[PDB]
């Protein structure tokens, strides 16, 4: 039948080094690839557990390629496990990755391509950026991003930042629900659209400038779902500048029609990382 081709790899053309992760996501294994882009390079493979369904991910993995999107480079099905082959991301997923460089980090980290600690302004703003470039790009295809968080998103090589996977843990609820960044719309009327996904990407950005914090992580599942419903809205993080958390705010507008356009949002995120205010305090 038609549909998208997708590139295909051999498997004695993949060579797994050692597993980076496991989670909602499967297992994901550092790996070196031949003949990719032409001599051997390493990616990131994403062996699946249990066949339907990975076909149609594939395809649409496929079509969805941007600056902003992890690179997907194909699949081998030649044998189980079934695999999926992206380009590798050194820094892994962006919530660890702020979480290793808060104030609150226990070790130093990096990398001889980020400093160790906490980072610029300049910097936190040019993640948001990033990952709302991408979002802009799904929005334009009428791709719903069901799981928009910083969880998954991927940070590679220079703090070049890419969303990572696609939702095809505490911070779920019993289906799972990320129902710390999700709208009202969503938990009230089992709705969610392109305005959610900007309702959610204001949560990400309060986890960027909160290095990673959970949403009401003080709070129960049912309590954070209290706090949505009735209008309550996180509070401005201490490394936040005020322009950022009008930014934010203009996300979580009840009505999903007043929030602002992905286009809107990643236009003043992208002035303010060409030039970011001075901000202490
Ligand atoms: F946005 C996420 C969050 C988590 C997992 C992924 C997986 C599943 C889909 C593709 N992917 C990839 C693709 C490339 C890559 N390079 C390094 C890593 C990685 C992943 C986990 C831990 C350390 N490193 N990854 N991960 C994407």
């Amino acid at each position: 039948g038609s549909g998208i081709r997708v590139h295909h790899i051999k498997r004695r053309d993949i060579v797994l080094k050692w597993e980076l992760g496991e989670g909602a996501f499967g297992k994901v294994f550092l790996a070196e690839c031949h003949n990719l882009l032409p001599d051997k390079m390493l990616v990131a493979v994403k062996a699946l557990k249990e066949r339907q369904d990975f076909q149609r991910e594939a395809e649409l993995l496929t079509m969805l390629q941007h600056q902003h999107i992890v690179r997907f480079f194909g699949v081998c099905t030649e044998g189980r496990p079934l695999l999926m082959v992206f380009e590798y991301m050194r820094h892994g997923d962006l919530n660890r990755f702020l979480r290793s460089h808060g104030p609150d980090a226990k070790l130093l980290a990096g990398g001889e391509d980020v400093a160790p600690g906490p980072l610029g302004l300049g910097q936190l703003l040019a993640v948001a950026s990033q990952v709302a470039a991408g979002m802009v790009y799904l929005a334009g295809l009428h791709f719903v991003h069901r799981d928009l968080a910083t969880r998954n998103c991927l940070v590679g090589q220079g703090l070049v930042v890419k969303i990572g996977d696609f939702g095809m843990s505490t911070d779920y609820y019993r289906t799972m629900l990320p129902i710390r960044w999700m709208p009202p719309e969503s938990i009230l009327y089992r709705k969610f659209t392109t305005e959610s996904d900007v309702w959610s990407f204001g949560v990400v950005l309060w986890e960027i400038f909160t290095y990673g914090k959970q949403p009401w992580y003080q709070l129960s599942n049912t309590e954070a779902i209290d706090c949505i419903t009735q209008g309550r809205e996180l509070e401005r993080p201490r490394a936040c500048p005020p322009e950022v958390y009008a930014i934010m705010r203009g996300c979580w507008q009840r009505e999903p029609q007043q929030r602002h356009s992905i286009k809107d949002v990643h236009a003043r995120l992208q002035a303010l990382a060409q030039a970011p205010p001075v901000y202490l305090d």
